[PDB]
């Protein structure tokens, strides 16, 4: 579930290593989801003939992954209060292109995992991730 | 003074080089005050007494940094709407530290220069944020 | 077993994804080393008592990884040649440490993954890191 | 003219604030030059229409940027060794394209400036690389 505690961790955790190298976060965030889903990658026709090893240093793909991150960004922010409101707003365009709640949270439950390997959290925060993840999901519908 | 066209040059801009690597634009915006105006280091009390080349690596520098573009990025969002009062909103706790509307033109009016030299602005742009600097701190008084 | 096209790949990534941000390599090649063998965090007696997620930021780690990835640029650069005698000249000094080409295959064995995780390589390179470990190891004796 | 301690004073910083980022140190030294001299961006065939706003974006750039770095990386590990003759040995493929010494000269004498301003070197080592830049284009001729 969510507690203020666990809002805690996330926001310092995302002001600290996150938020001022947005563009570095949001390209390991969905590399790590295309490498585990890697069909996936056909829903984005702008890169989807690109190779794997080529996205990091494909601009399609980093323009993307920021404009992502940048939305997530907003979610973090609101975690108290009307970050599901936010996450709401998004499943009708992504519904349109084929894309559900189970297609987000397999990419909310990887990054607690990918902020532990490359951003320096600390298991409560990667913990309070998993919750949130859990949390989020749920708000869509 | 700003024109639509001139907030979507500072705008996309801001998404391409600035928004995906917030903590470096930061570093070298208060680094190029710092070094123009370097007694005014004395007002940032928790980094005061590194010499100026430490600064960059300085943990409580990069903090206030973030802290100052974290608040930036947000009237960036908002220049055709209530950027003035973001921007005022500011005034009365610096005013009560000795830091004056003069500080802020100070600042303001690097940035652009700083986005030319290390973060790829074109000469619309560098324009855009020479007027951008004005009307900010024509909002403040 | 290594051929002249699999010091090419290994070499033509490094000058691409690696040399210019040695750095940033050198880090993640560790923390997955220390996550992987979390115990070996104690031969390192100016940073072991640093939590694992403390490390990317701590300045005595950054130094240490540093000087790793600058001697294996001299190996990689030396890979058609004097490469083995390179890895030779520091069995003495790790093994008065209690290290040994034990240790160093495990940290060789991760570099190919790291490298395709998050520095864009193919599986052609991937694959010639997996065989360069077996032949820099076994240049040991 | 160069003594022990100057080369101490570069080498120390090099390893510090250069090494790890070697792409960065690359871009910003080439950009600095191209802004002072922006016609010597024609000599550049592989990337003269890209206008100069845009270059550090420009993967050719970037490819010619780090190829001169790393040769320079290797003349710094040499400045109380051969690092002349590392740079006279560049001296004819560069005269054959209408590039002389005057050029080289001018290159290095930005070098202190660029990392006094974004790469934390002190008032000293910013003194031994004014230095060393008449050093090694007196061992040019
Ligand atoms: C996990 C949280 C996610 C958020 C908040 C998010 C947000 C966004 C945003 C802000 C856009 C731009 C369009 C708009 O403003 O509505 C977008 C587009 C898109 N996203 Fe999502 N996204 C998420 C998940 C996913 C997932 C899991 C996929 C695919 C597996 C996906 C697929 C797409 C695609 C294909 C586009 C259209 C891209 C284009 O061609 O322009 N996103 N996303
Ligand atoms: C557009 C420019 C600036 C903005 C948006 C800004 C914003 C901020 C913010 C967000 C804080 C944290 C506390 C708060 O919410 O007020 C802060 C604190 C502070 N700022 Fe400003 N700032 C700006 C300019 C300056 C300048 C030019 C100076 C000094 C000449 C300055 C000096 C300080 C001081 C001394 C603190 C540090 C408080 C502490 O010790 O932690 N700032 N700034
Ligand atoms: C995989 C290739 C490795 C290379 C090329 C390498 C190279 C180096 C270098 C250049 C030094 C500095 C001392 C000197 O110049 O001889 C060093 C020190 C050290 N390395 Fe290695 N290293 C490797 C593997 C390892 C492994 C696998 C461990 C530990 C599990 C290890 C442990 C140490 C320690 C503890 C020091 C001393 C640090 C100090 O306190 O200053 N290294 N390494
Ligand atoms: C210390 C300064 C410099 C060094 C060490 C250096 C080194 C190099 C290196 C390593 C190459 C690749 C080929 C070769 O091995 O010779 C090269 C090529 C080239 N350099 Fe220089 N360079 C320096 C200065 C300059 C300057 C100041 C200019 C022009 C005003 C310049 C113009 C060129 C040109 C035009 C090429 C491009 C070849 C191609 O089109 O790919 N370089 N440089
Ligand atoms: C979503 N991208
Ligand atoms: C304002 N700092
Ligand atoms: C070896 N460090
Ligand atoms: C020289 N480029």
């Amino acid at each position: 579930g969510l507690t203020a505690a666990q809002i805690k961790a996330i926001q310092d955790h995302w002001f600290l290593n996150i938020k001022g190298c947005l563009q570095a976060a949001a390209d390991s965030i969905f590399f790590k989801y295309l490498t585990a889903y890697p069909g996936d990658l056909a829903f984005f026709h702008k890169f989807s003939s690109v190779p794997l090893y080529g996205l990091r240093s494909n601009p399609a793909y980093k323009a993307q992954t920021l404009t992502v991150i940048n939305y997530l960004d907003k979610v973090v922010d609101a975690l108290g209060g009307n970050a599901g409101a936010l996450m709401k707003a998004k499943v009708p365009s992504h519904d349109a292109m084929g894309i559900t709640p189970k297609h987000f949270g397999q990419l909310l439950k990887l990054v607690g995992g990918v902020f532990q390997e490359e951003f320096s959290a600390d298991p409560t925060t990667v913990a309070a991730w998993g919750d949130a993840a859990g949390v989020l999901v749920a708000a869509m519908k």
